[PDB]
Order: structure tokens, then sequence, then C-alpha cells
């Protein structure tokens, strides 16, 4: 018996991203829609830059993968508006060049 299961190792990044809009969704409501969960250590659209509309697609972006852990288990395909909300993690965590963690 099984439905998906939690992430596999992505032990080795942190950050988290979203994605999936409706060019209304806006980083609002995202913020309190995946917060909720733990906290949104970003949040923003990539959006265009010289036009009133956006490519549809988000970037909240999680500080801690644990809290992206469940609101991904929780927000992935789980149709916000009427689109089908996708989360995944971003890859990202790593330090800068030059530096270590």
């Amino acid at each position: 018996m099984s439905y998906g299961r939690p992430p596999p190792d992505v032990e080795g990044m942190t950050s988290l991203k979203v994605d999936n809009l409706t060019y209304r969704t806006s980083p609002d409501t995202l913020r309190r829609v995946f917060e909720k969960y733990g906290r949104v250590g970003d949040v923003y659209i990539p959006r265009d830059r010289y036009t009133k509309e956006s490519r549809g697609f988000a970037f909240v972006r999680f500080h801690d993968k644990r809290d992206a852990e469940d609101a991904m288990d929780a927000m992935d395909g789980a149709v916000l508006d009427g689109r089908e909300l996708r989360v995944q993690m971003a890859r990202y965590g790593r330090p800068p060049d030059s530096h270590h963690s």
C-alpha cells in the first residue's frame, strides 16, 4: 500500500520551489498557503517585466526542507485555484563560492 511517499534523498539540498499560477494567484496568497505548514523564507513570482501578465509560475522558496516537506506533500497538485499547483525542491541550499558551511 502506497500513495507517493515523502521526497527521496533531497537531503543534499534544502530550498523549495513552487510553480503553476493563474496570473492572479500572487505571492501573498502563496505566502499564507505555504508558510502555514511552517514558514516561507521567500515568496515571489518571476513574471514578465514589460507587460501586465505573467509566465504562469511562481517561486516560493523555503529556508528549511522540513517545513517544505510537509507543505509540498500537502500542496503538490493540490489545485489551489483550478490549475493544479506544483511543488518541488529548488535544488538550492549550498554555500556561495570562496566560502563553506
